[PDB]
């Protein structure tokens, strides 16, 4: 160790959490919101392997439903996807492009995220639709909040679109919160939607209407969602179940439960028998 050089010691470790576009990089040249994942190995930081060989197709338009323990990398998936980190080895390509040699603004036009809760800013409603993409007009904010259902509350509020929401403001229910995370995606008009399920729950009636919304808005678009909820994993095209950032066992749903393995074993203890 007398012969390390300190400074690629430290430039190491700033790698480790920095991204940075390649010289040159160009766009990404989105076509159909076609994800693949080619071995994919990943540490957060240098000691221990989070995601291990993670090979994995989603087709254009397809769901795939991330499921398994705490701890398996699953939203670790979404955060490299939107290239948050650098990985490793293996690959990561948006229709058959390698993502970490273009633009990353131009990856994330792309991707939009429905994290698990909603962060609302000290702001009119309207600006905090446009959040979804910030040079957007009022008229494509009140296209999206139409399109999200929540249209028609917002033209009720005391000083309707331009109503301070937020900590300062007027309090939106539940089912219009999560509604407006849904009008933010819809804005954006993404390619691909990556999904963080709440471990909350709001009641059935409002878990169904934002489940159909949502499904309306995922529509022949490429979805990876981090699932909690049994009806999401059931509608996936694709499940991977992940342990401790290896995938285990993968199909759609009536696949894994005929398998026998690790999903049907999750499945028979909610079930109760
Ligand atoms: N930024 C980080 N730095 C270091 N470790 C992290 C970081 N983010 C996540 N981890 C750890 O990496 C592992 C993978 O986390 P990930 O968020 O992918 O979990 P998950 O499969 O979504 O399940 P969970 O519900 O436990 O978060 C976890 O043990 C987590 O605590």
């Amino acid at each position: 160790h007398m012969f390390i050089d300190m400074e690629n010691m430290f430039d190491l470790l700033k790698e480790e959490t920095e991204v940075k576009d390649l010289p040159g990089a160009g766009p990404l040249r989105f076509q159909k919101g076609r994800i693949e994942f080619e071995n994919v190995h990943f540490s957060y930081a240098d000691g221990r392997e989070t995601l291990q060989d993670v090979s994995f197709t989603v087709m254009p338009g397809q769901t795939l439903a991330l499921v398994g323990p705490s701890g398996a990398g699953k939203s670790t998936i979404l955060r490299l996807l939107f290239r948050f980190y650098d990985i490793s080895s293996g690959c990561i390509r948006i229709d058959g492009q390698d993502i970490s040699q273009v633009t990353q603004a131009s990856l994330r036009s792309h991707i939009g995220v429905v994290p698990q809760d909603t962060v609302l800013f000290n702001d009119t409603i309207a600006d905090n639709i446009r959040y979804g993409r910030v040079t957007a007009g009022n008229d494509e904010v009140e296209a999206a909040a139409q399109a999200a259902g929540i249209h028609d509350a917002i033209m009720a509020f005391p000083e309707g679109y331009r109503t301070q929401v937020g900590e300062r403001g007027l309090k939106l229910s539940g089912g219009e919160k999560q509604r407006v995370a849904i009008a933010r995606t819809i804005l954006k008009a993404p390619g691909i939607i990556l999904l963080d399920e709440a471990t909350s729950a709001l009641d059935t009636s409002n878990e169904r209407a934002i489940q159909a919304s949502l499904a309306k808005v995922c529509a022949n678009r490429t979805t990876i969602v981090v699932a909690h909820r049994l009806s999401t994993v059931v509608n996936a095209d694709q499940i991977l179940v992940i342990k401790d950032g290896c995938i285990v066992e993968r199909g759609r749903h009536e696949a894994l439960l005929s398998r026998g393995g690790v999903y049907a074993d999750m499945w028979q203890l909610q079930q109760g028998q």
